[PDB]
């Protein structure tokens, strides 16, 4: 047993690094997406550089998942990262809306986590998740269902030129 | 009565009052529309932007009206701020439209209030109108009616890129 | 449904609803005192400016919770809000002990919330209580009960130079 | 007749001299108080320095009216500047009663003016006095009712420490 733990479940220590697998996997996802909008034959790189900002976010969220770990004395297990679902993401909407998602999912199991750290009296953990994940999930939630809107508004997917319109106005200039 | 109370009509004080309760109302849904503009379905932030800085400044006029009673030593009676007319505004044109309404709807009761200012002879009330309400009144009549202009050239309410488009343009950057 | 919402149960909606409504109903019970405190009969001028800023307070917290509701996917429906309870507010003793009953009641409404979102498991609307209400909550009773206190020691009601002094040096100059 | 008059009733150019004359009646008036709070046996100095400030406007007052008689062809003529009524002021409270009269009365020749104007149908005359005196009239008044209210909570005209911490606190160090 480390020396620093306290109050800290197996079960809580183990879901740390689930969840640590799965920021990376989202990260992954991102990146994929960033990658997809570069390719000359898509080229909307405001929206690319969108999505690689976001796999980067992703990652740092895993870099202090696993400096908690170790500030609680747990131990970072490291997974196989999995490759994202797929291979070309279809158009700014296709995106987005995979990208909801994906937020979605990544909070759900954020949501997880907090029920496991109350059903074990892990205050520490509660706080870590409400002042460090909860409302930015939220905010980034928010922010890509705004986009959807605007890129139904805007006519997607048949409408090219309300596709050219959002990368130009409603991501921010790269 | 009041030791600073002079030439100064009952019938005006209970119209100031009136007026600063409808100062109130129109603040008020103004912040409607603001809720309305800002939701994940609707996503139009510069025009909701737009509708909250509209409410600021209409309780500021409200507050000035409170200011201006007390100046003259009459006194301030508050009543309900009834709730806006419609929980949901359609679209930006919608908006805009009851916008021009309840414009013309706050002039109307401020020419009244002078043409009752003016029967009483009270030029200090008379001076605070014209001075403080009636030509900035005037100017946002003329840019409501300029909005509602574009947005119909814009195409609406059909025309979701047109909407798109006022929002970024005819609106100030939020 | 709202394409954002997720663990945002019906009740907590509606609750936020009659929070926001609260905040407002506030904010013109302050606005009431200002005008009060800026009478020519009643003349305590930082008094008055004190619940001036108190009243615009209490606004900024009612647009956080519209801002909360529309970032869950909830939707902000308004209610009438409610004249104050009083018309004249008699001395600074009488303001602020009205004051003081005022914050208890929003605190309790506060605290009610909390309740309710944590019998649904919702700790976002948790975190946001505790991180953005709750404590400034406890910070303004805490000086309004020094504020009392004081405002008895001075001798209020009976003693006017002790009205004054208050004035003059415990709420700021304005 | 002047080579510049143009729909300048004689009547108005009369009360324009008539006015001309109040204000210097009243700038007067308040030199007399300065010179009262100014003793050795009095020594408000603060006060005496709001009366002395005030006889300056007043003063100001009267040669802008003289300023508007040549701009309007109007030819000024001068009268005996009357004494003030009293020798003596009592102390800080019927002063300020004493001011507060004076200002109703000069209000009163403002508004009288101001309906001689308005039957000759003369718009710049109304202007100048809604511009220039009519609403500065109202605050001065406003200003002085409020000391008054604050003179009485300091329990004038017998309580001495009262009328002190006034001279220290309500009116500006001088
Ligand atoms: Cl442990
Ligand atoms: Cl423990
Ligand atoms: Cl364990
Ligand atoms: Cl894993
Ligand atoms: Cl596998
Ligand atoms: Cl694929
Ligand atoms: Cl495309
Ligand atoms: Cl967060
Ligand atoms: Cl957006
Ligand atoms: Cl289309
Ligand atoms: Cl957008
Ligand atoms: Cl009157
Ligand atoms: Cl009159
Ligand atoms: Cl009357
Ligand atoms: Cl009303
Ligand atoms: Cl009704
Ligand atoms: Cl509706
Ligand atoms: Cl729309
Ligand atoms: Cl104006
Ligand atoms: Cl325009
Ligand atoms: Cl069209
Ligand atoms: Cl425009
Ligand atoms: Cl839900
Ligand atoms: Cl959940
Ligand atoms: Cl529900
Ligand atoms: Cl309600
Ligand atoms: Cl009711
Ligand atoms: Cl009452
Ligand atoms: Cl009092
Ligand atoms: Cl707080
Ligand atoms: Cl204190
Ligand atoms: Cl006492
Ligand atoms: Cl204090
Ligand atoms: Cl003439
Ligand atoms: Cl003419
Ligand atoms: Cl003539
Ligand atoms: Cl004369
Ligand atoms: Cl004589
Ligand atoms: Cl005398
Ligand atoms: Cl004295
Ligand atoms: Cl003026
Ligand atoms: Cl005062
Ligand atoms: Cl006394
Ligand atoms: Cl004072
Ligand atoms: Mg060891
Ligand atoms: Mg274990
Ligand atoms: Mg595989
Ligand atoms: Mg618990
Ligand atoms: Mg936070
Ligand atoms: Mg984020
Ligand atoms: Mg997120
Ligand atoms: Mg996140
Ligand atoms: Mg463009
Ligand atoms: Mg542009
Ligand atoms: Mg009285
Ligand atoms: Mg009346
Ligand atoms: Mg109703
Ligand atoms: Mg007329
Ligand atoms: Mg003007
Ligand atoms: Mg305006
Ligand atoms: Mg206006
Ligand atoms: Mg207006
Ligand atoms: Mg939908
Ligand atoms: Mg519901
Ligand atoms: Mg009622
Ligand atoms: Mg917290
Ligand atoms: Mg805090
Ligand atoms: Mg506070
Ligand atoms: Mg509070
Ligand atoms: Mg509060
Ligand atoms: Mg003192
Ligand atoms: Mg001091
Ligand atoms: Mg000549
Ligand atoms: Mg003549
Ligand atoms: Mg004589
Ligand atoms: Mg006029
Ligand atoms: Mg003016
Ligand atoms: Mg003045
Ligand atoms: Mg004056
Ligand atoms: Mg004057």
């Amino acid at each position: 047993v480390s020396q620093v733990r306290q109050n800290y479940h197996s079960d809580c220590e183990a879901a740390v690094n689930r969840m640590l697998n799965l920021e990376l996997y989202a990260s992954y996802t991102y990146s994929s997406m960033y990658a997809f909008f570069d390719r000359d034959d898509v080229a909307l790189h405001n929206v690319a550089e969108f999505f690689k900002e976001h796999s980067h976010e992703e990652r740092e969220h895993a870099e202090k998942f696993m400096k908690y770990q170790n500030k609680r004395g747990g131990r970072v297990v490291l997974q196989d990262i999995k490759k994202p679902e797929r291979d070309e993401w279809g158009n700014t909407l296709e995106a987005m809306q995979a990208a909801l998602q994906l937020e979605e999912t990544v909070n759900q199991a954020l949501l997880d986590l907090h029920k496991l750290a109350t059903d074990k009296v892990d205050p520490h953990l509660c706080d870590f998740l409400e002042s460090e994940y909860l409302e930015e999930q939220v905010k980034d939630i928010k922010r890509i269902g705004d986009f959807i809107t605007n890129l139904k508004r805007l006519g997607l997917p048949e409408n090219g030129m309300g596709e050219y319109l959002f990368d130009k106005h409603s991501v921010k200039e790269s």
